[PDB]
């Protein structure tokens, strides 16, 4: 007697389990048990993953409903699962999205300067260097402070909420609320701080005092800052970290991008496609009975969209495990999701990784792992897959 297949399959972010391809082939929508004990449908083909993500009847909002089958425990207030809907309802979606593009004057230079400064410090200190804790995450953190308009020196404290905020836990996490409430208070103070005039929080601080937004809650303004800082920092830091691994493990690609940095955008797009940073399928709750492949998903059931199921689907990306800079459909992966909840920070996330990689390859053209790959320690029960340290030499 066997138990129902458990998700997630593996917290390792350096390789996809052979099991995913067998699952996709045999049962692209399959029942699984999540860490809470709930049952769910795990969708692992490109076609079915896009179907689910493009059908809003598979609702993100409704995953927060009391009594729903859960992937993991909420680490935010339930109304925050509807964060982008709340932002849209408040009339803030266009301004938010405009503030988080990589387009602001000087932002890319700041990113480059920050990356180069981080790297110089690593070079000064001498190998081995930890490229997660001492490069990718600080770069993500610095970027998001700059984007939000908040002091760089406030970044580390906000950052250290994230090892708990993005836990994938069977049970509510006491520290998540402590940190959430504290971080909200911080962002509320930011909105009241007259020195904060730039970035997302500077713009929100002005809109908050504009009569066209006088009935938007202060809670939502503060929430936008906390949520965009955290989702952005965890996602860019984790993605860049695991992209660096994939790059370091491909010396020929490393050398090609070092030699021809104009291919870095195509290389990052493939690193996005093969990225295993999201540790769990994206969750959605059926609000109707909906046919997905051979399964009639019933109203109230949980569906988990396995990004790497889609992104390594050979029917969509031939030779899926190979980084190919000349694919005909290069941005068609689901690394940034798809549909209603497509990542609003996609461009910023691309540029963060492009600039970080560009700077790394210039400063450390010899970069290599300083430990055997198997020695990386993969964070467990977390919504991202990340090695706790990424020791390199160069
Ligand atoms: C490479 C970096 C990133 C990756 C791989 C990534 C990935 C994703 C994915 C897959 C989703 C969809 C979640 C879902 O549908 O359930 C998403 C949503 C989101 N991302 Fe990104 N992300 C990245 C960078 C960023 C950045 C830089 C920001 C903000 C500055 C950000 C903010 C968000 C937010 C707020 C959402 C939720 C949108 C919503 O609920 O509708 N992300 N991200
Ligand atoms: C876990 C998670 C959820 C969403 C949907 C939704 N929308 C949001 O904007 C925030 C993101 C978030 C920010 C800070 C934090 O501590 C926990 C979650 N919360 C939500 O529930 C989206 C993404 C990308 C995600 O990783």
């Amino acid at each position: 007697a066997t138990v129902l297949l458990e998700v997630p399959f593996s917290a390792r972010g350096d390789r996809i389990p052979d099991a995913v391809a067998e699952l996709r082939t045999r049962e692209p929508i399959r029942k699984v048990r999540t860490i809470t004990g709930a049952e769910a449908w795990l969708v692992s083909s490109y076609a079915l993953c896009t179907q689910v993500l493009e059908d809003r009847r598979f609702s993100m909002k409704e995953t927060a409903a009391a009594g729903a089958p859960r992937l993991n425990a909420l680490t935010v207030p339930p109304e925050v699962v509807n964060n982008m809907g709340n932002i849209a309802d408040a009339g803030l979606r266009k301004a938010v999205m405009k503030a988080i593009t990589p387009k602001a004057p000087g932002l890319e230079q700041f990113l480059r300067d920050t990356a180069n400064s981080l790297l110089d410090n690593l070079i000064t200190e001498g190998a081995p260097a930890d490229l997660r804790n001492d490069f990718a995450d600080p770069l993500a953190t610095a970027l998001h402070c700059k984007v939000l308009g908040i002091p760089q020196e406030d970044g580390p404290k906000l950052f250290r909420s994230l090892s708990i905020a993005f836990m994938s836990s069977a049970d509510p996490i006491p520290a998540a609320k402590i940190n959430w409430d504290r971080d909200i208070e911080y962002m509320a103070g930011i909105l009241e701080n007259p020195n904060i005039t730039t970035g997302l929080m500077g713009e929100l601080s002005r809109l908050r005092k504009d009569p066209a937004y006088s009935h938007v809650s202060d809670e939502l303004f503060a929430t936008i800052g906390v949520t965009f800082f955290g989702a952005g920092v965890i996602s860019t830091g984790s993605f860049l970290t695991t992209a660096l691994i994939s790059l370091i493990q491909r010396p020929q690609l490393r050398n090609l991008l070092h030699e021809k940095p104009e291919l870095i955008p195509a290389g990052v797009e493939e690193l996005l496609r093969i990225n295993l940073s999201f540790a769990d399928g994206l969750p959605r709750l059926a609000t109707a009975d909906i046919q997905v492949g051979d399964v009639l998903v019933r109203k109230g059931e949980l569906v988990l969209v396995l990004l790497e199921g889609a992104n390594f689907d050979p029917e969509h990306f031939p030779n899926p495990g190979s980084i190919e800079l000349d694919r005909p459909n290069p941005t068609s992966h689901l690394a940034f999701g798809r549909g209603q909840h497509f990542c609003p920070g996609s461009a910023l996330g691309r540029r963060h990784a492009q600039i970080g990689i560009e700077a790394l390859l210039k400063k450390m053209p010899g970069v290599d792992l300083a430990v055997p790959i198997d020695q990386l320690v993969w964070r467990t029960r977390f919504q991202r897959r990340i090695p706790e340290r990424l020791p390199v030499l160069w």
